C-alpha cells in the first residue's frame, strides 16, 4: 500500500469520500526505463515489503549525464499481490505531475523484468535526520532560522500542490520529508521505529495524526494540515519526537481526544506558534487550509 493516495469527495461532510484504485486503468508506456543504464549504489532503506536503492542513470535526464536517483523496488522472493500493489502507486505517481516540492517520478521498469520505479535523488537525506544533524551547530554548510523557515513554505506549497491534484498524503512527517541541492526540500512517501503503531494490517503514525483519524480513520486535506503542525513542531524543536516524553499507549489517545496541544517549540516565534495551534484545532473546519499557508509563511521569510 502506498500511503499517499487520491481521493474523490462525495459529499460535504469529512467522512464523505473514497480512494482511487488504478487496478484497472492502464500504464502508460512512455514512463519505461530499460535497465542497461541502471547502475547502482548502496542500500538507503529497506523495510519489510521492500527497499530503495541509490543508482546511476546515463541518459535519462533531459541532456545526459549520470545524475544519481533512488529505485523502489520490491525484494519479497518475487511475490504476486505485492507486485500489482506496486504498479498502481507507478499509475498514480505517472498522472501526479512535477513539483518542485514533490520528489518527482522520473522512470520505471515493468515488462523489463520485476518491476523498478525510479525517483528523483535527494542527496542530503530526510529532514529528520538533517536536522538532528546540525543541532550542535545551530547559530543566531551550517543553517540559518530562514532555513527553518523556507523548509517550512516549501512543504505548505508542496501539500498545496497535492491538494490540487486532489490528494491526501497519510503520513506527513520529518522522517519523509527529503533535502537536495541548495536546501530545497520534497515531500516523499515511504517495523524497529517507534513512530509506527501497528493495529491490524494498517501501520499509523499515531503522534502525527489527527482526531478524526485516531478515532474514526478519515484522512482528508485538513487531517495533513493537523500532521504539517506537528511536523512545524518537528522543525522548530530542531526535530525532537512531537509530544516528547509521552509513550504512545491509552493514555495518549485519551490525550488528543480531550485537547492536548504541544507548547511552543524552542526556536520558534510566537507568531508561527499561533499558526501550529491552528491546525491544532479540533474541529477540521476550524483549521487553516494548505492554500493560506502560502502567504501566512512565504511572508514571515521576506522578513528575515
Ligand atoms: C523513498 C525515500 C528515500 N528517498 C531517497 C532519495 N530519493 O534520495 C533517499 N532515501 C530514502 N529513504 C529514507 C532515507 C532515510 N532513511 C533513514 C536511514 O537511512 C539513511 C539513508 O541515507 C540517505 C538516503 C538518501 C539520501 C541521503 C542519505 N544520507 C546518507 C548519509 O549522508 C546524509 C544523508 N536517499 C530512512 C529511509
Amino acid at each position: 500500500e502506498s500511503q499517499l493516495q487520491m481521493v474523490q469527495v462525495t459529499g460535504s461532510s469529512d467522512n464523505e469520500y473514497f480512494y482511487v484504485d488504478f487496478r484497472e486503468y492502464e500504464y502508460d508506456l512512455k514512463w519505461e526505463f530499460p535497465r542497461e543504464n541502471l547502475e547502482f549504489g548502496k542500500v538507503l532503506g529497506s523495510g519489510a515489503f521492500g527497499k530503495v536503492m541509490n543508482a546511476t542513470a546515463y541518459g535519462i535526464s533531459k541532456t545526459g549525464v549520470s545524475i544519481q536517483v533512488a529505485v523502489k523496488m520490491l525484494k519479497e522472493k518475487a511475490d504476486s499481490s505485492e507486485r500489482e500493489a506496486l504498479m498502481s502507486e507507478l499509475k498514480m505517481m505517472t498522472q501526479l505531475g512535477s513539483h518542485e516540492n514533490i520528489v518527482n517520478l522520473l522512470g520505471a521498469c515493468t515488462l523489463s523484468g520485476p518491476i523498478y520505479l525510479i525517483f528523483e535523488y535527494c542527496c542530503y537525506g530526510d529532514l529528520l535526520n538533517y536536522l538532528r544533524s546540525k543541532r550542535e551547530k545551530f547559530s543566531e554548510n551550517v543553517l540559518t532560522f530562514e532555513d527553518l523557515l523556507c523548509f517550512a513554505y516549501q512543504v505548505a506549497k508542496g501539500m498545496e500542490f497535492l491538494e490540487f491534484k486532489s490528494c491526501v498524503h497519510r503520513d506527513l512527517a520529518a522522517r519523509n520529508v527529503l533535502v537536495t541541492h541548495g536546501k530545497v526540500v520534497k515531500i516523499c512517501d515511504f517495523m524497529s521505529d517507534s513512530n509506527y503503531v501497528v493495529r491490524g494490517n494498517a501501520r499509523l503514525p499515531v503522534k502525527w495524526m489527527a482526531p478524526e483519524s485516531l478515532f474514526e480513520g478519515i484522512y482528508t486535506i485538513k487531517s495533513d494540515v493537523w500532521s504539517y503542525g506537528i511536523l512545524l513542531w518537528e522543525i522548530f524543536s530542531l526535530g525532537v519526537n512531537p509530544y516528547p516524553g509521552i509513550p504512545v499507549d491509552a493514555n495518549f489517545y485519551k490525550l488528543i481526544q480531550n485537547g492536548f496541544k504541544m507548547d511552543q517549540p524552542f526556536y520558534a516565534t510566537e507568531e508561527i506558534y499561533i499558526i501550529m495551534q491552528s491546525c491544532w484545532a479540533f474541529d477540521s473546519r476550524k483549521r487553516p487550509s494548505f492554500p493560506n499557508l502560502t502567504s501566512f509563511l512565504g511572508c514571515q521569510l521576506a522578513d528575515a
